């Protein structure tokens, strides 16, 4: 019944002509202005990232003093937004080449030149060569004044409406660094409001490693603690940071400050709140994803497994694959790897807490144990079920009332002939201890886990086995 | 305490030099190959869209016969994917200009030339001028053979590795139209598997308006019914289409085929299944978003309000704002407008069903009424609550048992002195009718709504008022 037309019929008839790929810059400008970003406000993120990059370059050539700052100014009656950094600036060649050429970035050349890259490569944000054009999403006119930190280089003014052409002229009175003035479009006047700009900086950019001022007021006093050496962060600093990133008023019960370079770059701080979890926490994460100190996503969907959604804090990775709009490239293998790494590290962290302070862990488990049970029921990977299962606590017939035990402690108490873990679910210990089911087990000198919570029975039935041992309900026959 | 540095100090010193924006094509190619699409499989979507566009152009110059088809061929041992269309093809100028220039599209020029655009503008998919380069995500070598439908124009071979350069030569034996051969990268050999390609076509492209064949087998027999005149679609065609798009085995209880041009373009079909809703339907949409017959999103997040997640079907709009990757540009005003339009139209549709066949509607309400109650509780907009409230059904003291009434029917029966709607929640009618609360009301000759479902009381308390009338529980005092 087949119907094909694909057939190998073609042969080349003439000499080949060689050609370079070209680009329609006017369309590209339009695409970047209208078809890349879902929200126009990210132009502020992009200009601040450029200011930071320029300052980072200056910091490196400070070997070889000057204040390294980013200033923002709003003027409502003028309808302008201005950003000025005290960074490396641009000479005429740089202005024409780097600003005038889409997809051209000064990042690679700066990094390559530096003898040792590691430190600078971590700090430099820009990689695509398009971020500057985000200005034209919101501005009818863009003027750039720049003065390079070179020998006796002159100052320059670069100007454009984003309509295919720009102009450059020598300029006097330009301070070292770069000032960008945006004359905002009529439908974008909100970015000449101080409160509005403050919200955008707080959202994306406040953890930038240089002071940001808005109309003279410091916006970003709080530092990116995740980058720092964990021992140099006091308990008080963690309380304060937790409250800020969690938008909370309580304090953290637990703090895990995790840094790794292998198998991927991770700089992270996680907190467990002291308050018991809300019904929206249980309903449905509040961990935010950063890359090189800039926000990528405010609520992970998802760099953590669902059952860890009770965690608060920040994960920063240099290795996050970004799309051109600087959102996450979805479901990359690196994200799945990151998620698995974090799950393993948090499980081990919580396990370590249960051994360091059982009383405190017990309080944690009363309140957050539901998430563990859910995590076990949710996955079909046995190794994951069994790892999360290590976090579970139960009472036991072999222990006095109120005393909690783990599956691992139970198993350590078994005898080598045996491969069954017995449990009995009941509203409370008195009824467990006086169940006919328990007397049977008691005859056989078999220890029984007592399970009073929900959904304890369902969890254990899902878990099925633990450490090669069958989970068997005593409440039968 | 202020600390500023932003000061108006600059003046231009020299003449301005004028410059055109330029582009670094090598970086752009890299960005498109690595930083745009979250899944490499969309190259198939993009090449098929191009085939469709080429065929649509041919269809128009058929005024002024030939079969209009898209063929795919996989060859596993060769590691190739081939697509050939019998469309308008490209001459040398077109090959060099359109394929060789990123962000350059032949769409505008074709549309502008046509005396009447409306029909063609609806059919033509391409707008950015980048889709072709998606081939380099998966191929090390791309060869294009094309023959224009012109007077005595010769055939051509265009060839590239996506490394900045390409070659063009005259070629013999090229059939009218365009054939593209991809030599797949080692990590992309899955696209030389027939089953894999079939999955991708089914996912994005099967509703394209031209037959698609894969290794000689027709893939897309089922047509995009949403575009058609509603009366030309039989009940049987709707059953079949419903089962396909809902991945279901039952049949639709209700069918709403909605087309509008104002205030925006909408071509849509919604179905309510006859089966009662599953626990994942209730847990958490299965309406898919299309644009010009190509998938944009398979599960709306979200073009419908949450409470309408029980609907199945397809919404197609020419007006969907797309980002460069051809995902939805998030939270555009047009999406919110679309959502509101659809909500209004579905509410009116269901209201019309309750009047056309109350018995059938009653069956619908038993099973799906939970979604209405949820929708009322979820929103804070009173006009929306009251519109969804029109869908609610209750028993009444003024009607015989089993008979259902609406809030509007209740209100029509009130007397002009009165502004209260009374209700009584109870497990069943017998207990309602014999409640002491009801006797009180019965004394005052006041009609009482009897509410046996959950969460009836909560819903009515949230609703608060209806048509300027207070909802008041009789179960007090
Ligand atoms: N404030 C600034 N100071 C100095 N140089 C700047 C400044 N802003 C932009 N540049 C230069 O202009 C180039 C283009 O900036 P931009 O379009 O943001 O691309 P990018 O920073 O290189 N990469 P990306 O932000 O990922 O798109 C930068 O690489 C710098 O070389
Ligand atoms: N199969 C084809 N037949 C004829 N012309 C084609 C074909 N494929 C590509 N072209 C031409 O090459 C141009 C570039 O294609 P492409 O890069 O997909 O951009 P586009 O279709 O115009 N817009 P978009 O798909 O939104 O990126 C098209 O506009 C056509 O002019
Ligand atoms: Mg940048
Ligand atoms: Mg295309």
């Amino acid at each position: 019944t087949l119907h094909n037309i694909i057939t190998d019929t073609e042969n080349v008839q003439g000499s080949f002509s060689k050609h370079e790929f070209q680009a329609e810059t006017k369309k590209l400008l339009d695409i970047v202005a209208r078809s890349l970003y879902s929200e126009k406000e990210v132009f502020i993120r992009e200009l601040i990232s450029n200011g930071s990059d320029a300052l980072e370059k200056l910091r490196h050539r400070m070997i070889t003093t000057a204040p390294m700052e980013i200033h923002l100014q709003t003027d409502s009656v003028k309808g302008t937004f201005t950003i000025q950094d005290t960074g490396v600036g641009m000479n005429k060649e740089d202005l024409v080449s780097n600003l005038g050429t889409i997809a051209r970035s000064g990042s690679k050349a700066f990094l390559d030149a530096l003898q040792n890259q590691a430190e600078a490569s971590s700090s430099i944000i820009g990689q695509f060569g398009v971020g500057f054009y985000s200005a034209f999403m919101v501005a009818d006119k863009v003027e750039v004044y720049s003065q390079s930190a070179e020998a006796d280089a002159p100052g320059y003014k670069w100007s454009s409406d984003g309509s295919g052409v720009f102009e450059v002229a020598e300029a006097s009175g330009v301070r070292q660094g770069t000032k960008i003035v945006l004359h905002l479009k009529d439908d974008c006047k909100e970015f000449s409001s101080e409160d509005r700009v403050k919200e955008v900086v707080t959202k994306y950019s406040n953890f930038v490693s240089f002071p940001i001022f808005l109309n003279g007021r410091r916006l970003n006093t709080l530092q990116a603690l995740w980058m720092m050496e964990p021992k140099d962060i006091s308990e008080w600093q963690h309380e304060e940071f937790y409250r800020y990133v969690a938008q909370a008023y309580d304090k953290p019960r637990y703090t895990l400050h995790y840094r790794a370079d292998a198998p991927l770059n991770i700089r992270s701080i996680f907190y467990v709140p002291e308050m018991k979890p809300s019904m929206f926490d249980v309903s449905r994460s509040s961990v935010a994803l950063y890359s090189r100190k800039i926000l990528i996503q405010t609520k992970a969907t998802d760099i953590l497994p669902k059952w860890l959604r009770f965690l608060r804090g920040v994960v920063d990775s240099e290795d996050i694959p970004l799309n051109l709009s600087r959102e996450l490239l979805q479901e990359s293998a690196l994200i799945r790897k990151l998620r698995d790494v974090l799950q393993q590290r948090v499980i081990r962290f919580l396990l370590d807490q249960s051994k360091k302070d059982p009383e405190k862990y017990a309080r944690f488990f009363e309140d957050y144990g539901l998430f563990m049970r859910e995590g076990i029921v949710t996955t079909g990977e046995q190794s994951v079920k069994e790892d999360i299962a290590k976090l579970l606590r139960f009472e036991s017939s072999a222990l006095p009332a109120g005393q909690q035990t783990s599956l691992m402690e139970y198993s350590s108490r078994m005898k080598a002939g045996t491969r069954n873990i017995y449990y009995l679910c009941a509203p409370n210990r008195h009824l467990a201890e006086h169940s006919p089911y328990f007397e049977a087990m008691k005859q056989k000198d078999m220890e029984v886990l007592f399970c009073f919570e929900q959904f304890d029975e369902l969890t254990l039935l899902h878990l099925r086995e633990f450490d090669r041992k069958k989970l068997i309900s005593a409440a039968t026959d």
